[PDB]
């Protein structure tokens, strides 16, 4: 409903696993809000997911969202993976929980509350806002404050 929320996201992690951070910009109404935070031990995939999640959760009103992100990971999950996962109860073929299910479920939840349009960005030139989320992410990764609880060498 809500006029037209514009969301930008990016995540960055210094090792696999390693320190990581996310950067998200929300242009909700004439305003702009910035979200950023760093984790001591996580992965790039997790930070790319977290980014979309934090931004979407900030919205308490059913909105018309335009989310811009360059993650192939988020792209594959939204365009191909998720409906097939739900159907299989979120398990791969060998009956194990899909990797990062904790995060995919959290994203799926927020996904249902809005009219989302996904803009798959190629890569930074011409996209200043994603360049900035990347700076924010890189920066948070340099000063991790939180722990990535759902992270697991296991699954």
């Amino acid at each position: 409903m809500l006029k037209q929320v514009e969301i930008f996201t990016d995540g960055s992690c210094l090792g696999n696993p390693g320190p990581g951070g996310y950067g998200a910009i929300l242009r909700y109404r004439g305003r702009e809000k910035t979200f950023s935070a760093g984790y001591t031990r996580t992965t790039n995939n997790r930070m790319e997911l977290m980014a979309a999640i934090v931004a979407l959760e900030a919205l308490k009103e059913h909105c018309e969202v335009i989310l811009s992100t360059d993650s192939q990971y988020v792209r594959q999950g939204i365009t191909q993976w998720i409906h097939n996962w739900k159907k299989r109860g979120w398990k791969t073929a060998d009956k194990k929980p899909v990797k990062n299910v904790d995060l995919w479920q959290r994203l799926d939840a927020a996904l249902g509350q809005h009219q989302i349009k996904w803009e798959w960005v190629k890569g930074h030139a011409g996209h200043p806002e994603n360049e900035r989320c990347h700076e924010l992410a890189r920066a948070a990764a340099m000063n991790p404050t939180l722990e990535d609880t759902g992270y697991q060498v296991e699954v």
